[PDB]
């Protein structure tokens, strides 16, 4: 049904005993942080970006629009102090959500075997036998036998009865919940607006305004739920990138018409979790991202690989290997969550998010790679495709440090980040959009640069700039590429 | 320097959506479980046995002889009472130890800048500025510029100064610590005898009495300390299987050797961690298995996975997806300590551990796997593999339900598991010891024979009891080898 | 539409070099030799056994019934003198001719852009503008614009009118024929019975009564003509292999058809050339080998790969290629008609045939071969398929020297064969229908064996022989191929 | 010792039934012509240009220096008739050789078993027991029990004694020979100048002044042949090509180093079966191919592919599948030599010829033929490498209709040759030398275009030049590469 992938690696003994003191920003996997108190400041923001940090998330599912504006000015100034760091900015849509109701003593034990019912009068004062949920269409989405989760999953209830105004479930599991819990109806679609009216606030009256670069939209279920999003955009939003958060049974199931309307991706693996169960959330990650890097379009794990981090000075072994191995999967970005945006240490977490990448990343036999996608890519490719194949086939063949893109819309530059270089990919663009939206695919930085430039003269002041900032030396090839279309080989002198 | 690996899997939605109904001990990857006061009625551990359980741990770190001496005996009755399951008995050496000294006030704040002495007089009473360490050696071992790890590296010293009876170092980060905490000495190697007396005493006179079929040595830092326990146990200890323990810089450093000599590698991850950056403890692991893969040699990826479940109910994220890639890179067991010997969830522990390592096993592309292994094991190979490889091959081909494999030592059994079938590997012995070593092999089930059968009576009665378990029904096809060398195909009727 | 094919052979400076000293008849390639005055003593087909025929042609087209039984018998007492040669027999049909008629002065010089009457009033003497035809249905068969060849394509003549007793054509060369010469209608189909009342009595009273081994069927056109010749064989004729002569376009077009209806193909290049361009044939050829090569099914390449010899008593250059490269391009069986029938040179050019074999054989890369053959058949393989590969890989991978197969009715070493060992295969058989057959196919040699005999007692008895006709010696090991399905590798001793 | 070799053939129904209809000038595989008396007049030269000949062979064993002056001028008119056709012209040397001396009777009837010397007094009227030899060093060059072969390989001798002015020889074969017919001393280095004072001026004096781009030098034996002709050539004749003819053991032996010193090879097969045993001049040749297939330079298969059709009108069916084995083999071109110099069908030897190749070129899979010199390449290749790869390997994914490659040398032209595209290279270059010396590399068709000329006016008038001699069509993508290095794909439009 899904899809296969096969991954390469070369560990030496020199690379687990030497340590890595390369440049934390010249990883290809780019790191995406929650923005919050934590990060408040333009000084702890410059030390984000310092250790690693790509893209922005402002997530909108608490906060005002001015408390995302003074963050979003904040980061205007950090980029300031940081011109060589064009940061991607995300919004992360609230999205549907379903919550229980309030309790007369603010808690309640729910005992195994006990029943529960679960109206859908949200006024109603709930107790450990009936409890209100903010849900109204639940009776209708739910049948006997589906399991209900409440409050990330603390507690399961199997359904008994469905009715107009409320469902019977059976208590499967002892547990004391609180008020106002999240719910979660597993294998079930919910029927709730993907863009609520606050949705469409945040979207047409901060994103389109602030200048946001990518759209989470949280919860998507279908193709239909892209579409929505992309038309409230409209031609105002045109340069603004989609990417579902998949987070569900159905968005699973709908997943290869989700990713074809879609700019990327979102793997929200912690909500996933409440969904399915916890020993096939690998599977879905991994499939997601294989078919992800064989379409070319870009995919973040998410949302807390580091979460033990936002109360630790060090993460726990298994979130180490958790980031080490999705990169060896092929993601392009990996997220941070309350590690930024609460915890007590940010810059540690994304300090040592980017030392992980970089040792998976040198992990990589990059000719396997290559020839691992080349064989699973429909046969049929075009011009373009192919001489975007050939400027990474050559940059491997002569080691060349480079390939430099030239590319308005972004579409060169994703189609030779779709075939993995082992150099980077330096993207050069007069589009301020494009310059921050490339943020998402693996191993490309971005140069804006003006408009109404020859080719020639724009390339050779890359290189001058690829010189300064020490991603190319005297000595080295360089690709470059342009356009009809064009694959051109330069070596730096002088 | 090390060596490639390369994964392949194939994920279909169905495995994602569709609930696995498997018996738990029908999984490939075997689980060892360290046994303790959690798990010390004989009613706990039958349901790990029927949880996943196929390798009981004594740590001998802690516990007397009589301690693991009732804790073996209600093994061996849960044993009476689970005759279909013949579970490895592997005792976990103490082996060398370093910790730091007593204090007057049992409480200190080492802070950061400041300078700290660590004498070699452990009936010092330590304080903020002068600490005991067990490790007489010390001033010797060290050098200044080391980095010296205390209290599971809850604080690090950059040694200053070394004299004949104490090192001046100055501490790096500021904490709080203890009395008798462990130290580590990153990049060193600790001279200590591997076998300490009270080791030399577990092992002869516990070990080899009461029948353990595996040494788990701790620290163990070359070929020589294997070589030391070979000849320790000597004929009497000739059928018991070494494990070395990798935990430091010098058991990675001199691998290859200690590999050559060992029954098999126990990769010692949160000890290891105390040695190396967190960052590189994925490279170390993924090397290691791929090297035990190659050589056919088992590998235990220890020693914690599911390290929140002894106090949760429900494992990390990042815990099952480490479960999953540990499987996935080709470990041949899995290991719970404090899970199962102490915590509240033993049980439940090894119950998702054993879905984690059916659903990665499911996942497995075993032709490319296979295909892989013999691409990169050596050209020359004798009699006694190519028909362990045309067993594994022929049994693929036809989609084999089972491989039958009698043999006395166990050798035809490994030969067969090196080269990893999708099948179950059905090894017949009439050795008690060979039946109970088998266990540490991804994917070999054993089966106790008598002596002095005709092999095909043999095989027919082992027909007949995979049949009576559900290991193969009427129509399957199984495969059968012994010998000079043999490979049969039989289809079950009747 | 048809196939692809690969090739693989490593060549090195001592093949070159150093001379080919081994016995002839340990070649892979069989050669049919065809039976005539040339080689009618007893003396001349000993020495074209030691030569290396293996399988004897008697060419029906010519000679009575008495004149095949004076051969047949001296072959039979050449077979006394060298028991370790067990030579197939193999009976050509005359099958269906097509014949110019009789002319008044016996010649005529038919000129380019001329007209030239062919009716089929066969008594008509002919002249220069009228000549009759055999083929009374070819008014019918042919339509305008279809070509007519004569006298072995002497002289073409394209068809311009069609009436019911005669057709009307434009001579398109200059050319002087004679009288009775064949004739050939390329790109149409010849409406005459594939066995005429002639073939019939040679297969029924011939070629059964005496045992023949093989029918190569002239001028085979489609399935149905194979199930005919099946059909006339009956149970009588059971074990007597069908090989058609593939030999116009017909033939190509319905190939996969009357390949799956037969029991080998003969390439009679000779004759299609005739009936194709001369630059198409070696596509046929090679497109031909390759089929047969994935069905498993025996083909010959025919009929007259050293035609030059039976004047000259050294081949030409582009002879001694065409040999080599039917060899590598994976013929079982080479032919000779005339050089062996006729000519000055028999023995000497079943000598350089054999030599030429041997030199092709030794290029060849057989684990390259193996991979090729297993790439491109079909997945689901039979149970008998996957013992005899594994008996191929194990071979291989050991060096064993001889594959010794236990088979009834040859499927077995037919299995084995299909996969192209580097080493020749033993079949023993009970039958002496099975020990003559399969002489057709690549490197398998036969011995027969008593009836009623435990496995184990034939094997041991095989390797005796074996050793006897230097076959195998001390220190190898071999294959032994059995049955349920059995695969065994022992080794030689003492 | 030598090397390996994979073809890969894809054989279509439709291309054995379905006759091709293309111009026979757009073949791959390159024709070498022998220029004489048969194709001496200007109206039988254009002739041949239209049949297929590329490059005109000017045989200096026979003729004079007048000879070859009118057979030169009637070239260059003919040249004049066909501009889009730009011949290469190709000087063989006449080389050492040796003969036999003259005879009393100008007969001898040398019987089996008898004895006869061999004296270096030319001037000795010879008799069956005795027969003089040119080559003086004759005696010191063989031993006892070498063979010598005089008359074609006529007759066979064994050397029984060497003395200072004669041998003496035991006569193995009984043949009657004539005077002055050549000799051969296989597995023996001929002591004679590889240039003799005649092969100078041939040279200097024709060769260098009527423009040559190709010396084939006959019985080359070392690198050291090599090195002298290249030093005799000089600054004079630096832009003439060294073509080695391999015609012995030693040049077999040196091949390596030879070829290493060489700008091609041709393989005068006929001359080799002369010093090697017919059934091994297939190993040479395919390994020879396939040492120059990996080196990229370019090799003859030589000399009289079509023999027989110098008396026939039509090839034997042998002569057809060895020209199109040769080029399967990988050969850049083929040759005809008496077939064009003075026998009766000419014309007709050069339209088969270019027929069979168009045929054999059809079968070719050029992406698995790719993929065998991509792996069996070394490793670190240039940077022109790497972007003529990159050519070759875009033209096959696009399906491009041609590569154009702007050269000086020919250089660019000659690396994207080495790849074999199944597409036309058009070369482009001011370099009239150049623009007649790619002719021996396959599928390289060269324009000669003006000097200081910018690049994309150039390849935009390659395009409309392509166009008009329907090389490609508007829709068609082509690429061009020149340069520092540059590939670029255009597409043909308006
Ligand atoms: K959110
Ligand atoms: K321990
Ligand atoms: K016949
Ligand atoms: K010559
Ligand atoms: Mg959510
Ligand atoms: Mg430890
Ligand atoms: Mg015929
Ligand atoms: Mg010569």
């Amino acid at each position: 049904a899904g899809a296969s992938m096969q991954s390469a690696a070369n560990i030496t003994l020199r690379q687990i005993l030497e340590p890595n003191n390369v440049n934390l920003r010249s990883k290809k996997t780019h790191i995406v942080c929650t923005l919050g108190p934590a990060c408040k400041s333009v000084e702890t923001l410059v030390k984000l970006i310092d250790a690693g940090m790509d893209i922005c998330r402002f997530n909108f599912s608490h906060g005002s629009h001015e408390d995302h504006k003074e963050m979003f000015n904040n980061v205007l100034k950090a980029q300031e102090l940081r011109p060589n760091c064009l940061l991607g900015m995300l919004l992360d849509t609230k999205g549907p959500e379903i919550r229980t109701g309030f309790l007369k003593n603010k808690e309640v034990h729910l005992k195994e075997g006990s029943k529960l019912k679960l109206v859908t009068d949200y006024e109603f004062l709930g107790d450990e036998t009936c409890i209100a949920c903010s849900y109204k269409k639940l009776p209708q989405s739910v049948k006997p036998g589906n399991i209900i989760l409440i409050a990330d999953g603390s507690v399961s209830c199997k359904v008994l009865e469905t009715h107009e105004d409320h469902v019977i479930t059976e208590v499967l599991n002892s547990a004391v919940i609180g008020e106002r819990k999240n719910m979660n109806l597993p294998n079930v679609k919910v029927d709730l607006p993907i863009i609520s009216e606050k949705d469409k606030n945040d979207i047409l009256n901060f994103a389109i305004p602030m200048g946001c670069n990518f759209i989470a939209a949280s919860f998507i279920q279908s193709a239909d739920d892209v579409r929505l999003i992309r038309n409230l955009l409209g031609p105002r939003g045109r340069h603004i990138k989609i990417i579902p958060k998949i987070e569900n049974i159905e968005g699973i199931i709908h997943f290869d018409k989700i990713l074809a309307e879609s700019d990327g991706i979102m793997i929200a693996r912690g909500d996933l979790g409440m969904e399915i169960s916890p020993e096939k959330v690998f599977l879905a990650q991994k499939l997601m991202i294989s078919k992800c890097n064989l379409q070319g379009k870009p995919i973040i794990t998410a949302t807390q690989m580091l979460e033990s981090m936002t109360k630790n000075p060090r993460p726990t072994r298994a979130e180490v290997t958790d980031v080490a191995n999705a990169v060896l999967d092929g993601t392009d970005a990996v997220m941070l969550s309350g590690e930024t945006a609460g915890g007590k240490f940010p810059v540690e977490a994304v300090t040592i998010m980017s030392k992980i990448c970089l040792e998976a990343e040198a992990c990589i036999d990059y000719k396997l790679l290559y020839q691992s996608l080349v064989n699973a890519i429909e046969t049929p490719i075009s011009v373009q495709e192919a001489v975007a194949r050939s400027a990474v086939e050559t940059a491997e063949s002569i080691q060349a440090s480079l390939i430099i893109a030239l590319t308005e819309t972004g579409y060169t530059a994703r189609l030779i980040a779709k075939y993995k270089p082992s150099c980077t990919i330096l993207a050069l663009s007069a589009s301020d959009s494009t310059v921050k939206c490339l943020n998402v695919h693996r191993g490309v930085t971005c140069i804006k640069v003006g408009s109404f430039q020859g080719t020639d003269i724009v390339i050779r002041n890359a290189i001058e700039i690829a010189k300064q900032r020490n991603m190319a030396k005297v000595g080295d090839s360089v690709i470059a590429i342009h356009g009809t279309n064009l694959m051109k080989v330069v070596q730096i002198e002088l």
